[PDB]
């Protein structure tokens, strides 16, 4: 039995469905994935089998956006059909637009689709709005938004291949039993009438150990504080002149090595290629914009946060972690010094560390097992 796993190719998306297949192989099941060129390294260092699919200078038009949603559903439709032969089902996360095309590939060949959400927030549900009879109202008008969008391009596509037409796309996207990849502590599933199923993250452990150079760092002073921002020069520079009024000095995220620093920045260490669950337990606090993944490896290491969310998914984990004691939620997306220093003020307690190193023990870390079991229990259904 093999299980097909369909990634658009970011990292937020590929990393958890790699963890999935790693998992669903160790259950004795054979996998694929299909993902961007890019992910062809990543793919070979767990010898997941890979189907490379899909990929200015000028402002973008209304245009442009049209043309990438098109060639988007086009590029499921065009090459899901060989990547899932000799497959028994279909794993999918991320961009409707994608989805949509993978499970009518799916329906056409007549094997099982699976769609997961790394944010319960966007679950629809009749009893909390979207991600910002009225609440069900509201998530209607989202999904006539997406029909708009979407449906006329999805079912041409569907005509050609003699399957019915669509006419609700977040049913049929996101199914009527989605899985929630999120830690039920971290990122707890609100009620909805839906039969979503809350797994965990999915995120594999991570052995590699620090460079001679970046654990030298870090013994050689008071734990840092890590930032990880893209993200405007001077937004950095801020960010850094308060976390040195702190007494703290910093670990920067990769990207940053030749930023010009104010007074000498000795105290500022770049990194490249890390282990950030291992390194996140050795640092007072991490700043980040609140992804998804970056959370649940802060959290499940157990370090204070400060999430500056800017899209998607960030605002709901900013306030988690506020909710949760563990960080703070600042509150603009571009940081002033005044801004960051009351997050750290905040986040630099004893009472906050203690908190998230509390917490940090139970989040889970077998999300991807629990959700390979589940896979490989319905596809014996079939
Ligand atoms: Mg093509
Ligand atoms: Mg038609």
């Amino acid at each position: 039995m093999r299980v097909l796993l369909a990634t658009c190719g970011s990292r937020g998306d590929t990393e958890p469905l790699v963890a999935l297949a790693v998992r669903v192989r160790d259950l004795g099941a054979d996998v694929r994935m299909c993902a961007p060129p890019d992910c062809a390294e990543r793919l070979a260092e767990v010898g997941v089998p890979h189907v490379p699919v899909g990929p200015r200078a000028k402002p973008l038009t209304a245009e442009d956006v049209r043309r990438f949603t098109t060639e988007a559903i086009a590029t499921q439709f065009d090459e899901i059909p060989a990547a899932a032969e000799g497959c028994a089902a279909v794993v999918t996360t991320g961009l409707l637009a994608a989805a949509i095309g993978v499970r009518s590939v799916a329906e056409k060949l007549g094997i099982p689709y699976f769609y997961a959400f790394h944010c319960p927030s966007y679950v629809p549900s009749p009893y909390y709005p979207p991600p910002p009879i009225d609440i069900p109202a509201q998530w209607e008008r989202n999904n006539q938004s997406a029909y708009q969008r979407y449906g006329g391009l999805l079912n041409s596509h569907r005509d050609a291949i003699g399957l019915p037409p669509v006419e609700d796309i977040f049913t049929f996207g996101y199914t009527d039993h989605p899985w929630v990849a999120a830690d039920p502590v971290l990122a707890p599933l609100q009620p909805t009438d839906l039969d979503a199923v809350q797994t965990g993250a999915w995120i594999l452990p991570d052995e590699r150990p620090l460079s001679p150079e970046l654990a030298a760092f870090l013994d050689a002073g008071p734990p840092p504080v890590y930032l990880g921002f893209g993200a405007p020069a001077d937004a950095v520079r801020v960010a850094i002149d308060a976390i040195r009024a702190h007494g703290r000095r910093v670990i920067l995220s990769r990207g940053w090595a030749d930023l010009v620093l104010p007074d000498d920045g000795a105290d500022c260490f770049a990194i490249g290629e890390v282990n950030h669950q291992v390194l996140f337990g050795r640092v007072a606090a991490v700043i980040h914009h609140g992804g998804a993944g970056t959370t649940h490896v802060a959290a499940r290491a157990g370090a204070p946060q400060i999430l500056l969310p800017q899209m998607a998914d960030q605002p709901y984990y900013a306030g988690r972690v506020a909710e949760l004691g563990v960080g703070v939620a600042h509150d603009g997306p571009i940081p002033t010094f005044d801004s960051l220093s009351a997050a750290l003020a905040t986040a630099l307690t004893p009472e906050t560390h203690a908190r998230a190193t509390a917490v940090a023990g139970t989040i889970r870390t077998d999300g991807a097992a629990v959700a390979a079991r589940l896979l490989l229990d319905a596809v014996s259904r079939e």
